[PDB]
RNA sequence: UUGAUGUCACGGAACCUUUGUUGUCUUCGACAUGGGUA
């Protein structure tokens, strides 16, 4: 879980809204801490949280190859 | 030409069955051609 000084936390992989969802994922996630994901109403995420772009508004933004 | 907190598709052998095989003496004789003369 280290990434330089900081840690990540495990991630959210969980929405309520299941049917606007094409595809869910069916294997299991890769576990490297006991710690909850950060809170939805943080300022501050961890750089995992960053990358799945949880911080028309994207942070890490993937275009068609 | 995607949409985003969730994609094991490197998650799946074009695989399995089917005889280029059955039948046949390297033999042997009468035939071609269209008129001619009253
Ligand atoms: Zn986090």
């Amino acid at each position: 879980g280290k990434i330089s000084e900081k840690t990540c936390c495990p991630g959210k992989f969980d929405t309520e809204d299941k049917d606007r969802l094409l595809q869910l994922r069916q294997r299991s996630t890769l576990r490297w801490t006991d710690k909850n994901p950060c809170p939805d109403n943080a300022e501050t995420y961890c750089p995992f949280c960053e990358l799945l772009g949880r911080s028309w508004r994207f942070r890490i933004h993937f275009g068609n190859l």
